[PDB]
């Protein structure tokens, strides 16, 4: 009765001619101009992609398909007795554009339990890395080793036409979501919970549910925290280190399993996702040198300390967002309702309060308030998760909704091969004459 | 004596005060426009990232700091009695932008020797990894493995100002490079030759000799290819996925062992640097169909059939050039020089002839011409390097040199995170009106 295959073969072809119609007309239109500076600056403010499940807005912050965050939490369906969206709901929001019922989204957590199946090299691979290795990056090569398994591989080697690739890039996806949590938690046991099994699949629970199942993790509140975490994290516009690389490692025909393994690698940097375990260990340093309950002007010294060191605050600035990252404002509200007399929460609400003031002080950073990031780790220390070289994953396996719900659309569309032309320094004085 | 970091710790704050004042004078000169059909198309045509190493010229084909393949061939330092050039001289150029002397590319051959170590839950993994798991994926999980190594990684964790940053790199870049030819031929062996060993390095031989040693091959000749192939596969500016993915990832402070992985799982693309091992895939289908010598009408039925299919004909083409790539004329000639009477490369003469005139006739390829995959097998083939699943991990490990180069500019350079602005259809119809 529900399938979501069925619905894109019908809104597929539409788009299609849309697209082509618009291009026929403006494809020529100049919609910005390239200065030296925007080279030089990792494109600063170039647009140059499309993307179209999300959107962000340099003020107002992200919308999906249209929506912003409240919206969400609005429309889409919750949980019996839940209060925070289902990420499944947020899928189909995304890949198709259309709010989905509560029958729709149940679909796709069973098509999602279904699917949920790793193979034993993987599982080998996994129960034989050493501690030592970060858990990212144990994550990104296992999703690597999942490509012995990908639908879009082998019938790209079987020579299928291109038309038919976004069917099997939709059936890779759907098979990687499915995989993600089991990949994740396999991780988590191994490495803190040390002889003790992820358990198996409940084809009656919703992703997150299992998720947290898998974890470990009995507190209700928990399993809301985690539905609201998956959905919020789940796609932030195509620019975005992540999306971007698995945008462009895609649209060489690598598969969904080798694109967002790449996209991985990018989510670990320290300017990226990374920073929500940055954030989580600057702050115990924090209360560690400073202890606990500090003054304002302590907590200033330390900041500056951070910067005169050639370093940078984590989970404060923006490439696009100019204000207050609305994720941030969502994360905020839940810990006033849920954990409000929580100590770090509490200087993490604290620092909202100097950390901007000090970066503006600076004049250095372009948007001096804070980022999804600042705001995360707070929220699951207070559950239990308190291994924060952890919660990265947590991002990544948010972020595959988001960034395999696009690639659909770019094989569907037939964006060719993402290839701007490079330039070096000497041939760009050139250009111009130098200086 | 010769020392790389001590030349260019000279070398970094000149060019870093060079870029300074030419910023200073043109940093808002534009240099080209964005239009709606580049955004559609993968960025062809735009002019978006700071690239030093090597430049690609659409007519001429690559520079390496200035310098033609066949300037190359005639000014870099070669092996004792050897005629084609040292890729460790290469790297030399590419890192300086000065030609190397040859006491400066021993000096390169013995720090790779020195650094070519493996620890053991690499090789267990790679040990304990199926036979049906892609060479590239085997290849790609590797290295992220081995981030657990990175200096990087530990020195931004100890707080490093991110002056110098570029230190850091240079190191995981040396050591990234040393052992690749190890991962590469422990994939190749236990693959290919099962219940064999890597053996050791000799610190006396060049980096593409003790290679070819690892993988087991005596012949000579088959060295000279291997030095050849590494040099030439090098770098191709920055554009190119495998470059790009390795600079969007690296821009997020990601260490250089997750940078280089995510380039290779973008390297690992059928329309990237699979288009060598699909090209021999294709040839085999042919000669198989066909059978050997081939009459040209039923080359180009072959070729039609192909097209007609939805399929793309593998090693012609390329985004940016515009004629018969120069590195596929450089293989041609090694050709004519030795294997001058193989069959295969009989064939591949004679798809010269014809590929291109269909293309052309077909009105859709921009360039008809052939690229460096349509020549590097067929010399593989000939002496006795078969398994067509494995040439791209030779491409992956020629690449190291050029995008590993370029990193460390990067970061000595401080080019900020890259992250262009997106946009959905929707929200470009209207910054225009629509269509
Ligand atoms: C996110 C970002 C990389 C944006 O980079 P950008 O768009 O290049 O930032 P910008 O235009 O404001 O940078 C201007 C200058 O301010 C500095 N600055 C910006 N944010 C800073 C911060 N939080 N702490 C210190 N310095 C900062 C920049 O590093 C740069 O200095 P430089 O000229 O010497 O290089 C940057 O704000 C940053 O480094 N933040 C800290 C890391 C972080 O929180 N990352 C998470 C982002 C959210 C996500 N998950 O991706
Ligand atoms: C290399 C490349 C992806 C360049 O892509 P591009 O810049 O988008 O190419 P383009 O502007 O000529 O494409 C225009 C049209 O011609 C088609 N075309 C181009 N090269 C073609 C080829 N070899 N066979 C068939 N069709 C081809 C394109 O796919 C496109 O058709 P579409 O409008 O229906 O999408 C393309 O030429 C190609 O697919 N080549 C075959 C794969 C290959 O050899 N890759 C290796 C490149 C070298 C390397 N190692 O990276
Ligand atoms: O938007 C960006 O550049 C980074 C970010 O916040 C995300 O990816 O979630
Ligand atoms: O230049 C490109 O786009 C691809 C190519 O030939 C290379 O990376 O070697």
């Amino acid at each position: 009765s529900t399938n979501l295959k069925d619905v894109l073969a019908s809104l597929i072809p539409k788009e299609q001619a849309r697209i082509k119609t618009f291009r026929q007309q403006h494809g020529n239109t100049a919609v910005g101009q390239i200065t030296v500076d925007m080279s030089y600056g990792g494109m600063r403010g170039m647009k140059g992609l499309i993307y179209e499940t999300s959107v962000l807005d340099p003020d107002e912050g992200i919308r999906f398909r249209g929506f912003s965050i409240p919206e969400c939490q609005k429309l889409l369906p919750k949980a019996g007795g839940g209060e925070e969206p289902l990420p499944e709901g947020l899928f189909w929001l995304l890949v198709t554009g259309q709010i989905p019922t509560p029958e729709q989204v149940s679909w796709v957590s069973k098509e999602w339990a279904k699917r949920a199946a790793l193979p034993s090299h993987v599982v080998t691979m996994l129960d034989n890395f050493p501690t030592n290795l970060h858990p990212m990056s144990q994550l990104s090569a296992a999703i690597t080793a999942l490509n012995s398994e990908s639908n879009f591989a082998r019938a790209y080697a079987e020579g299928i036409n291109r038309t038919k690739y976004w069917e099997f890039v939709y059936e890779d996806a759907m098979d990687l979501i499915a995989k993600l949590p089991c990949v994740a938690a396999k991780i988590y046991r191994n490495l803190y919970r040390a002889g003790s099994s992820i358990g198996a699949i409940d084809s009656k629970l919703d992703w997150s549910h299992n998720f947290t199942n898998m974890l470990g993790y009995t507190d209700p509140q928990f399993t809301e925290l985690m539905r609201l975490y998956l959905t919020i994290h789940s796609d932030h516009e195509g620019g975005n280190v992540s999306a971007h690389t698995s945008h462009l490692v895609g649209s060489a025909l690598s598969d969904p399993y080798l694109s967002f393994a790449a996209a991985m690698n990018g989510l670990a940097g320290p300017l990226h996702g990374l920073a929500n375990q940055e954030v989580l260990l600057w702050l115990s340093q924090l209360q560690k040198d400073l202890g606990a309950d500090a003054s304002d002007e302590k907590l200033r010294d330390y900041i500056w300390n951070t910067l005169n060191s050639g370093r940078v605050v984590p989970g404060y600035g923006h490439a696009v967002l100019r204000k207050t990252d609305p994720r941030y404002t969502c994360q905020r509200e839940f810990a006033l309702k849920h954990l409000p007399s929580d100590p770090m929460f509490k200087l993490v609400a604290q620092l909202y309060k100097i950390v901007p003031n000090v970066l503006l002080e600076q004049g250095k950073a372009k948007n001096p308030w804070p980022n999804v990031d600042a705001h995360s780790g707070v929220l699951l220390q207070y559950y239990g998760m308190t291994e924060m070289n952890y919660y990265t994953v947590l991002f990544g396996v948010s972020r595959a909704l988001g960034v395999l719900a696009q690639l659909i659309w770019s094989r569907a569309l037939g964006f060719p091969l993402e290839r701007p032309k490079s330039m070096s320094t000497a041939g760009l004085e050139k250009l111009s004459a130098g200086g």
